[PDB]
């Protein structure tokens, strides 16, 4: 059948995937149930009793004080979906668009925000069925418009989007995936809007991809050092001893597995070789090998403590309450106002992650560039080629396809830094999260699409070195290149890449080489 | 004046302390064995003739040159003068001390193999009112400003005295009293290969973090109490909702700074039920601007960030960065890899420089709030005194705030420009020296913004509630007092560049209390 | 010594001339002409009463605030010291004095109605050896920067010499023989109200690339006489098939630096028939890397922006950037506008400073060619003399070429940050003077790298031709005698830090003729 998630109060990020990509069913437990049914009741007395609360007896923005009669408060919220529909740009993926709607469930789920049984169901429904809703990607300073646009989305207002990203008409997607439109009551409407669930959405599914990739990157490097005699004392474990740096040990201890059965690495510590006289002279190679080698479990393992902060602070801001204006559970006051819906966490994690993705990028950018270089490779033909070299050029091209895809990665910065005072000066520092979210995605897609190219280089050198029945090499490189082989063919002649290399980082984004 | 006894581990305020010269250092008992202990297998490895990095061969892609043990200390006289091709202004005198420090806590885990003699001249160095004359630039992260560092201690470098006036080698040695370093087999590279220079940058820009972060705290109270902000949106009930550890404590500390206050709003606006006669057009909204509002939120991530920076900075600075190195349980004579590569720091660094460059806005916004007659409710236009028109009070610091945010804009992340060299075996480098330094040009300018901001408030805080500054929290008396002692109020137009600098330095150094 | 006369216009190479004390300045009659019949608008104006911004109203926001008569010397002393907030380093002797001039010429055009006596000071400030000590950082783009100069004129901030040692106010009036500036009418906000100091450093900076652009075709050219380079891909055929100005000088110039040289390859391969017996592997490519090859199309293409550069400045130079200002025609008593707006420098600035990056990269790249043994065919890995691993050469010294590279990397243009300010008045801002020296900054970097390419090269041109350099072109040899006569070959490990550092002051000032 179908795996089930069953949300409470906590919910860790690989549940959160599992019902964003459709792998898990989610359920309501009973104990969320209730505290939300609470919380409905608690909007119903604050309305009934005319509370001066934002969003129900005002204005939005600057425009708050401008009193609202209760009378009016059904046109107040509907214009509010409608005036922040404002957003352009190509739509959130599948995935993503779900991520973003769960983030909002969850928020939900904490029981402080008023949303009634109906409006939780319509969130619910959509993560249970095999739809997802079609929202612009630009347009919030950090996420308002992407969320008023899934809030018309849910009233068949909007499009939705099929597993392959195909779009379907609001009256087809409520039709097809069994939905009722929403029905929106109280605040439901800036329930639903006012929060950081679009950037956290985003950086859930970048946390999941990230993790993938710091598979292969390490499964590569590990198959690298198969292909080039590279050698395994730089990984030994009594070095990450004496720089304790989580991320480093980690890196360290899953090269040191990847290798594990090799014969084609080099295992024997240097320093117990004793020398004499007779050894003194120029040797063909350096006792330790460049950086892209021996520095490995140091640079991998700093990407990996970044990637272990974002996925910490991501953790909390996913089960937390960034909604405004809240309503206490234990009901100390009628309402509480102010900024939970800032998304700077989300905006500083993300950017701190692009940052670590483009170093990792360059690392696997640069072990393609020493293995497919003649005076570098250590024996392996030029751009492995196969056939008569000149008349064949092997990886020639694709490596410098390498080289363009980091270029392009570096060439975009940081979004957190550029807050710009907005709406009238009211939003006078803005967090810009979804940017810097999204902005990291697009170096998440790079970096598969470079380690695609290192893979390919790889498994080709693999065979060139060792010939086709990888004599010598580890269990789990062969495994990984005979996986490749069952989908990518060597390349005895020169032949168009670029497909290939699409299809294969697609698939690294989604599964790692085990 | 205080000591602190230097064992195995140091935390990040001990670190100060010392590089900063107020505390001596002492190396504890436990390490000067462990240290001994080092020294003797570092002595064997060389009797026993192992190829080792260093002391039987040649540097970089070098290496493949073995050489005789009659010439090692040849190589490594010559290690340090061709890695001393630094440039650029020197590291000032409370880094570079921090940058010795680091050198001597990744040695004193004894896995180095350095004699007690350079060990003792470092904590002699640090013990002493002198700090060495290093280049700021140079490396690819910590050889070349590590080398100058060695040459400043044979005498053959300038000194810097805690005022940045430098001395020549001769007298820094004489005027320190200190001994010239004397390396013995493998002391030059020791005292070269590890990340000893970007730990030292970036602990110094912690240090400094955390005073500017209690004034960007201390000043968003402040500026609560001059325009009249609500205290709900601090909070804790809010905080525990999204309970992110910065935010919490960030909304903590402003509770804490604005109670007794009797100039903040203070209700809760839920509690009041509107009638149809209320129902038009009020004279202000029932929240404040995010400036105010959203400080939690903004500030605490600024400190999750420099939490995140802190954790990984006490590792590196309590790690062996060094390459070789020597295990003291003797499993292998010594191992090699790559603990030089400082890629933690590069990275910490970076984040930590985007979240001072927020928190810069946030200052900088603040300002231009509390200036604009349009925004500051009744505050005069840019807080001047005297006739207006004729007097234009803060107006030109205010552009100078602004300008002081974009130039910090201007410079991203170091660590995403690295660049193969050294014939290709340095294809992957960190740049973390360059990032720490970078980010200390940020904390630079967030404590010239933050400074402006704080002259601006205690004019504000006497404008709007007199000089007795009546209703005033007793914390924001304190530091409106404290201020006033040596800066005057602007009873009119003068010039403030000065000044600004001035309160800047002090900002960088000590908190509010 | 030398007299430039300013009438109307002055190129750039005159303006820096006087900036640098190479040359004296005198008004031309005209000029003090004009410019008296603008002092005499100015006159008329007040006496008028007119509605005029700094004279009768307030300034930025506060101009809807007018003035009496009776307070416009306050207004304006006022003025200067409110805008005075200006923090860091200031700005070099040089690049201040070139300040200086720009308001003195933007003033010659006639529409400032400055007073003669104001005049006089700026003349006699060039005249003399000194130039202001101003802060260089506070302004959007360039009120601070002008403000403090007006201070340091009138003996109420400091003066810095040639060497950059500052006086005090009373002694730089002194020293100099300068008269304290007296500011009348609105001689204050004429000073002050343009964009000056963005045009001095921009001044600056294209001199300096000149230089640099010179150093960088002389050690291209030098490269190829030190490994082999084929002349062929410098034709002149091949400029004129891609037209690009730049392109076809930066190839005749290469052309003309080896000409007479036996060094390189000067035969075009595709003369060459083939037969049977020649096809297989041949020991070198046809063609060269793209660091020889693609020398014209990369120093070309940075020459043409260099080009854009100088030719935007050169009418910004010779502009009047003022406000309000007094048509010499008496077709208005004034006109209010925004020529103070400094984009178009701010914009060119930013160009430059991408292109100067990118030749930068080339230099690198070239000596990461040069001191790699498996690339400089035949020559000493990094270029060493002596035992090979004892000694190291050039190998600290091609890593802080990359260091120096990858930090330039890290900052972008300033033009992107406008950040509305002044309580909104200013809600867009160039930055034009952030901009410029960021520049200023990357040109610096620029030249550290060329003194490392050309100390690299010194030595692999002795390395491959003897200490008689036997086949090299004259230019060449004349390049490596004038480097000699200062920095002595390689022998044994050196620091180089500060060899490198005293060329790249050289190379910024002079070219290789
Ligand atoms: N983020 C809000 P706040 O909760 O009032 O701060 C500002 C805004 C502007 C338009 C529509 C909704 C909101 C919520
Ligand atoms: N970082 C080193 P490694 O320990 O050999 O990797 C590279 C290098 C280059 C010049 C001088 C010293 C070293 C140490
Ligand atoms: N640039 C000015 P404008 O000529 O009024 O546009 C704005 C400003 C603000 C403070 C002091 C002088 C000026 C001139």
């Amino acid at each position: 059948p179908k795996p089930a998630v069953e949300l409470d109060r906590h919910i860790d990020l690989d549940q959160a995937h599992a019902v964003a990509s459709g792998g898990a069913r989610i359920v309501l437990a009973p104990p969320a149930r209730d505290r939300c049914r609470a919380s409905e009741a608690r909007l119903g007395a604050v309305i009934r009793e005319a509370r001066h609360v934002y969003g129900l007896t005002t204005g939005f923005g600057p425009l708050a004080n401008r009193l609202i009669s209760g009378e009016n408060v059904r046109t107040l919220q509907a214009n509010l979906v409608h005036f922040l529909a404002s957003g352009v740009g190509p739509v959130l993926d599948w995935t993503t668009a779900r991520a973003m709607v769960l983030a909002r469930l969850v928020s939900i789920a904490q029981g402080a925000s008023g949303a009634s049984e109906g409006t939780i169901a319509r969130l619910i429904d959509l993560l249970n069925s095999e739809l997802a809703p079609a929202v612009p990607s630009r347009g919030t300073v950090g996420d308002l418009t992407p969320l008023a646009h899934m809030v018309l989305c849910l009233q068949g207002r909007g499009d939705f989007l099929d597993r392959d990203g195909t779009r379907l008409d609001g009256a087809e997607g409520l039709r097809r995936g069994r939905l009722q439109p929403l029905d929106l009551s109280h605040r439901d409407a800036l329930a639903l809007v006012n929060g950081t669930s679009a950037m956290t959405g985003i950086a859930l599914v970048n946390a999941h991809a990230c993790r993938h990739l710091g598979n292969w990157a390490v499964a590569l490097t590990a198959l690298l050092a198969e292909c080039l005699r590279g050698r395994t004392e730089a990984w030994a474990a009594a070095l990450s001893d004496l720089r304790p740096h989580p991320g480093q040990k980690d890196a360290a201890a899953r090269l040191r597995a990847r290798v594990d059965g090799s014969a084609r690495v080099v295992r024997h510590v240097i320093a117990e070789r004793r020398l004499d006289a007779g050894d003194i002279g120029t040797e063909p190679e350096a006792g330790q090998d460049a950086y892209s080698l021996r520095c490995a479990p140091q640079v991998l393992g700093a990407g990996f403590d970044t990637l272990a902060w974002h996925d910490r602070v991501l953790t909390i801001e996913l089960n937390a309450v960034t909604d405004n204006p809240v309503f206490p559970p234990d009901g100390s006051v009628p309402a509480l106002h102010g900024g939970n819906f800032m998304g700077q966490h989300v905006a500083l994690t993300s950017d701190a992650l692009a940052t670590a993705v483009t170093v990792l990028a360059g690392l696997a950018e640069r072990q393609i560039a020493r293995l497919t270089d003649e005076r570098l490779n250590r024996g392996l033909p030029p751009f492995l080629h196969r056939g008569p070299a000149g008349l064949n050029s092997g990886f020639m091209g694709a490596q410098v396809t390498a080289t363009a895809l980091l270029a392009e990665m570096r060439a975009t910065g940081p979004a957190s830094i550029h807050s710009i005072s907005t709406n009238a000066a009211n939003q006078d520092v803005v967090s810009l999260g979804t940017i810097a979210a999204r902005l990291c995605r697009e170096k998440i897609d790079r970096w598969a699409e470079i380690l695609a190219i290192l893979a390919l280089c790889l498994a080709q050198a693999a065979e060139l070195r060792c010939g086709s029945g990888l004599d010598g090499v580890s269990p789990a490189g062969k495994k990984l290149v005979q996986a490749l082989r069952e989908q990518f063919p060597p390349l005895e002649t020169d032949r168009p890449l670029g497909q290939e290399i699409a299809a294969l980082a697609t698939h690294l984004l989604q599964q790692s080489p085990v």
